[PDB]
């Protein structure tokens, strides 16, 4: 029984209004962090969306989203957003040309959500790169595509693991800085957790952004548990060859799917970090059959169990749900390792991931910091991000202008 297994107990049986139609998709939930610049919608703006939306709307598209048809509505916008960029660019105005870029970027980003699962949308992630990285170039910082080596690599494997990379300007051997590792989520990747790079160069933090397994450009084996293992030894054996970066002061923080990782690479390579940050993780209980027969309908914007399972590399949830209990780190006994130091945030209310996924984490193995919040959903949003940067610039003694940092991650746009 879902109602009595889990925190949020009968919330899981009530299905969200978004699901019914794209319309309600935008009017419940997309058309407010779209206004405000934020997640899903970092480097965008409500003048690019708004069109893109009348026209989804006006044709009722809905679940199930041929997602051919649906990634193709938002071309347009993107390809005309790219075209300025280009003019900006040749006229020497740099600033609109990186705006404009990253506005391009942000569309097609929004046209392979939830994870590219048709040509259109594969196509929608290599052309929303291209742009990310035609703007990121023209920041006055510039952040880069670091193809790191996977080394670590087995049969089946991608030989890079794509990174974004800002070191600071006054980092160097003699001042050598910090590093937050940013591992990215299920539908956000390495182009949406750019907009915490700034903010970090600021504090004199670098920032490394890798995708999960089954995400982005990510070399992992989808199937194999121990896939994401490998991924972060070419990764941290890459940031240890920067010697303009302090090696004992990476700092991983994992974004909602990203949580997983952050809080099992806190057991798999703890020697080799000096903390672990999981915001709106899983661990157990996010591969249950009745957790995941009933996530299809939730909180999430689309069918987040369907998503988890190709993120996974299964073809359908029933496939995925049989072998689904092998990801588990209280299963593959990752939980009873020793950890580095570890920081649990989520909502209470998460329908995403649940919060008893934080108990299992409290459950087993070392003592670990957490911060439950009452009353939220996934990721227990905007406080968690207060948390989180305070407990970080404590850890690295940074200058503690946490609200500065997060006033710096909405987009503006003209």
């Amino acid at each position: 029984s879902a109602t009595e297994k889990y925190y949020i107990r009968d919330a899981i049986t009530k299905p969200a209004v978004h699901h019914e139609s794209y319309q309600k998709l935008w009017e419940t939930k997309w058309k407010k962090p779209c206004e405000m610049g934020v997640y899903p919608f970092m480097f965008g703006s409500i003048k690019d969306f708004e069109p893109v939306a009348q026209e989804i709307i006006k044709k009722g598209l809905k679940e199930p989203y041929d997602w051919d048809e649906y990634a193709q509505m938002y071309f347009p916008k993107a390809e005309e957003l790219a075209k300025i960029a280009e003019e900006a660019e040749a006229a020497g105005e740099k600033e609109k040309a990186s705006e404009y870029y990253l506005r391009s970027s942000a569309v097609y980003r929004i046209s392979r959500f939830p994870t590219p699962r048709s040509e259109k949308q594969k196509y929608a992630w290599r052309k929303g790169c291209e742009v990310f990285y035609k703007g990121a170039a023209l920041m006055e910082y510039p952040i880069k595509e670091v193809r790191i080596p996977h080394k670590h690599g087995i049969e089946g494997e991608g030989d890079v693991v794509p990174v974004n990379f800002l070191l600071p300007p006054n980092a160097s051997e003699t001042s050598p800085v910090p590093c937050v590792l940013i591992i990215t989520g299920l539908d956000g990747y390495r182009t949406e957790l750019a907009v915490w790079q700034q903010g970090w160069r600021s504090k004199g933090v670098a920032t490394v952004i890798a995708e999960i397994p089954g995400t982005g450009d990510s070399p992992a084996l989808r199937q194999d548990p121990t896939s994401p293992d490998r991924q972060w030894s070419s990764v941290l054996d890459w940031i240890e060859s920067q010697k303009a970066v302090d090696s004992k002061k990476i700092v991983a923080w994992g974004f909602s799917t990203g949580g997983y990782y952050a809080l099992r690479m806190a057991h798999t390579h703890k020697d080799r970090l000096l903390a672990t940050i999981s915001l709106g993780g899983g661990a157990h209980h996010m591969f249950d059959r009745e957790w995941l027969e009933h996530a299809n309908k939730l909180e999430y914007p689309f069918d987040l169990s369907n998503t988890l399972a190709y993120k996974f590399g299964y073809p359908d949830l029933e496939s995925f749900i049989e072998e689904s209990s092998k990801f588990s780190l209280l299963n593959d006994g990752t939980l009873q390792k020793p950890c580095t130091k570890v920081l649990l945030v989520n909502g209470n209310d998460d329908e995403i991931f649940p919060i008893d996924d934080m108990f299992v984490s409290l459950e087993n193995g070392q003592p670990k910091l957490a911060r439950m919040v009452k009353g939220k959903k996934h990721m227990g949003e905007p406080e968690s991000f207060s948390i989180i940067l305070e407990w970080i610039h404590k850890l690295l003694g940074l200058d503690g202008k946490i609200k500065e940092q997060l006033a710096m991650i909405p987009s503006r746009t003209k």
